[PDB]
């Protein structure tokens, strides 16, 4: 029958002064990636790069935490404070929601 069970994963990439690769959207100090959503989701991803090559990153996934910090309802700038951080590693808790939700049918 039907069964919808999401799953949270971990994404690790090497940040660089040139620019990690992927971007964020939704933050309070930014545009609501999703009408009615005050969180943070991937707006862009660096193709053939780190965020992309990774595999566990896709434009849409919401960022629950960042570098061991709950940023579910964190402000845009707030969340960045962790991303913009000068660290060779960046752990992002992404939540993969099981779509398969056929509205029409």
């Amino acid at each position: 029958g039907s069964s919808g069970s999401s799953g949270r994963h971990v994404a690790c990439l090497a940040r660089s002064e040139r620019g990690l690769g992927f971007s964020i959207a939704g933050g309070k100090g930014s545009t609501p990636y999703r009408a009615g959503d005050a969180g943070i989701f991937v707006s862009r991803i660096a193709e053939g790069g780190a965020a992309h090559r990774a595999g566990t990153l896709q434009v849409g996934d919401r960022v629950l935490s960042i570098n061991g910090v709950d940023v579910t309802e964190a402000r845009h700038d707030h969340a960045v404070s962790l991303l913009t951080a000068a660290s060779p590693t960046i752990a992002l808790l992404l939540e993969r929601e099981a779509g398969s939700g056929p509205s029409s049918g």
